[PDB]
């Protein structure tokens, strides 16, 4: 995350970290059975990490479970990340406390100018590697399509926004992948992909999670 503040441990008790011997990917506890991730952090080999706040550390509050399948979307396209969505089923049930708590999946899709969080432990200079151990938040609006499509021509599907800072700045960037997008207490969108990061004319591009309840509710009731 690029331009955002440290949020505060445990403050965001939704966020995950996806972990392969190193944290590779963000994601979403949505109930204490699954995560909603990106598509293009599909690994074999995931333990998923609640309650983290620094990942290098075990702070206490730390609850790491390995997961039993992933469901990446039928219709994924990694050529054009369209429906970048994908689910994973905990082994384990976690215990849900005030440090890991689901996100709500939403029941209609949010407007342009709503006021969204982005969460991830991703890079944070839009030139050059810094990674940091802790979690940053930031928050950014949803921009209108058109701002969206004018940025990113012939690229922007109907399951893709833009959020940000057309004047960059601000973003999510590699590292935070998969992470949260909330909206008014609900999950809008997942961080997908940008050019570069918090780049002048380039915001960030997140999957439309609105679009994609059914298929959510529907699989996680037959997995
Ligand atoms: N500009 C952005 N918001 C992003 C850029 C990248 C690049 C790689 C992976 C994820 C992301 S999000
Ligand atoms: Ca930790």
């Amino acid at each position: 995350i690029v331009g955002g503040y440290t949020c505060g441990a445990n403050t965001v008790p939704y966020q995950v970290s996806l972990n392969s011997g190193y944290h590779f990917c963000g994601g979403s506890l949505i109930n204490s059975q699954w995560v909603v991730s990106a598509a293009h952090c599909y690994k074999s080999g995931i333990q998923v990490r609640l309650g983290e706040d620094n990942i290098n550390v075990v702070e206490g509050n730390e609850q790491f479970i390995s997961a039993s399948k992933s469901i990446v979307h039928p219709s994924y396209n990694s050529n054009t990340l369209n429906n970048d969505i994908m689910l994973i089923k905990l082994k384990s049930a976690a215990s849900l406390n005030s440090r890991v708590a689901s996100i709500s999946l939403p029941t209609s899709c949010a407007s342009a100018g709503t006021q969204c969080l982005i969460s991830g432990w991703g890079n944070t200079k839009s030139s050059g590697t810094s990674y940091p151990d802790v979690l940053k938040c930031l928050k950014a609006p949803i921009l209108s399509d058109s701002s969206c499509k004018s940025a990113y021509p012939g690229q922007i599907t109907s399951n893709m926004f833009c959020a940000g800072y057309l004047e960059g700045g601000k973003d999510s960037c590699q590292g935070d992948s998969g992470g949260p997008v909330v909206c008014s207490g609900k999950l809008q969108g997942i961080v997908s992909w940008g050019s570069g990061c918090a780049q002048k004319n380039k915001p960030g591009v997140y999957t439309k999670v609105c679009n994609y309840v059914s298929w959510i509710k529907q699989t996680i009731a037959s997995n």
